């Protein structure tokens, strides 16, 4: 449980060091981590955990990218993201297989009545748990590093986060995405506790019983200005331990990320940086500005990133995105009455993104409280096909928001919004 401003490699080190101290054997071990998608300071953790490690006669070190449904990660992404070379023997990076069936393990399910209870009936039925299979092997010690920052699904992101979705599969993801749209971002997130938290927390008990190596939990606290400032390190064990570090977690960054303005905004550009591939993680922009008064009526959200171009990485998830294009919840309900087999991950998503809005059942017409804007390299067409706005952007400039009620937001997508 470490502290500073900034927190120094140094201290971080005499904490992994008492950590591994503290570790009795050590040959085969398994190191969980965010993906290129975060930026943060694994690299500081994972490098110095490995190197102590070795010291006290480590055999094997495994690494697991928690993806999510995110895109696999190039060997070159894993050193990028550990500090550690793929030339180490001993050193063995693993991506994820969310939709792979044989990469997973079953380690039970959650009952009907809970499910139903966190999505207002609408699931009504047992939720298969499913996680990498790497979970269960031979490990010694699994250390997690995990990250907190205020998130548009789980409250906060951090602690069991990693576990679920981070290496868990699509029934219980869309689960808690759904059960979470239902709240809707403006009250869930930057909150401790929600619907998606208890079904995280509720499933990875069943996990945690199962792992026989001793579980860490690093969970990380961090500013991000034009580099990442460390702030925290919270060292934890256990089901329970995750509990604390993530409770702990959340506190500080509920200090150190939240931005306050006075009056509600006209316009804000959201200025993406490279870690936001697609619009699935680019869609931060929209969510960091959703809480009630922090846009105007008819208020515009540009999310500015040249990059991009495409929904998701995932072909099928992709097509699924265009199919039912960006709307309001009570349209998405509507849709989902009609394909009732139409996956809810996309359905809550394309929600999430669109923001507030109405629905018409009688003439089937949305308004909506504001727009968002695609400055991509989606085409125009393209992004009106999923009932989104377009902006060249090259035409974008800093300059051109300044006025009283415009924001150019750097970095994108990272702080949250509220009014002072």
């Amino acid at each position: 449980y470490l502290e500073g401003d900034p927190l120094t490699e140094e201290k971080i080190k005499e904490g992994l060091s008492k950590l591994v101290e503290d570790l009795g054997k050590v040959k085969k071990v398994l190191v969980v981590h965010t993906d290129y998608t975060r930026v943060d300071f694994t690299h500081l953790v994972a490098k110095n955990l490995y190197r102590f490690l070795l010291e006290r006669g480590l055999k094997e070190f495994h690494t697991l990218n928690a993806s999510g449904t995110h895109r696999t990660m190039k060997i070159e992404e894993f050193e990028k993201k550990l500090g550690i070379s793929r030339n180490e023997r001993r050193v063995f990076f693993h991506n994820h297989e969310f939709f792979n069936p044989e990469a997973l393990a079953f380690v039970g399910t959650l009952p009907a009545g809970f499910v139903s209870e966190m999505t207002e009936g609408d699931l009504e039925e047992e939720i298969p748990i499913k996680v990498n299979r790497l979970l269960f092997e031979d490990f010694d010690a699994i250390f997690f590093i995990n990250g907190t920052v205020p998130h548009e699904s789980t409250g906060f992101s951090g602690g069991l986060k990693i576990v679920i979705p981070g290496i868990a599969s699509t029934e219980v993801v869309d689960t808690f995405h759904w059960a979470a749209v239902l709240m809707g971002i403006p009250k869930l997130i930057g909150t401790v506790d929600n619907p998606a938290r208890k079904i995280i927390n509720r499933a990875s008990e069943m996990i945690f019983e199962k792992i026989k190596a001793r579980s860490f939990t690093l969970n990380m606290v961090y500013e991000e200005e034009e580099e990442v400032i460390p702030r925290a390190l919270y060292i934890d064990e256990g089901y329970e331990g995750f509990l604390r570090a993530y409770e702990k977690a959340c506190e500080l960054s509920s200090q150190l990320h939240v931005k306050y303005i006075d009056r509600p905004l006209r316009r804000a550009v959201q200025v993406i940086g490279e870690e936001y591939d697609e619009v699935w993680t680019a869609g931060k922009g929209s969510y960091k500005l959703q809480r009630p008064g922090v846009m105007a009526k008819g208020g515009q959200i540009i999310i500015y990133a040249p990059h991009i171009k495409r929904f998701h990485s995932n072909p099928q998830m992709d097509k699924w995105i265009r199919e039912i294009g960006y709307h309001c919840k009570d349209y998405v309900k509507w849709y989902l009455k009609k394909h009732p087999d139409f996956n809810k991950n996309v359905a809550a998503h394309v929600i999430n993104v669109r923001g507030a809005g109405t629905f018409d059942p009688e003439t089937g017409k949305e308004e909506f409280e504001f727009d968002v804007i695609l400055a991509t390299s989606i085409p125009e067409d393209e992004c009106r096909a999923v009932n989104l706005g377009y902006m060249d952007p090259s035409k974008i400039k800093k300059e051109d928001f300044m006025d009283e009620d415009s924001l150019w937001i750097v970095p994108g997508g990272k702080y949250l919004y509220d009014l002072k």
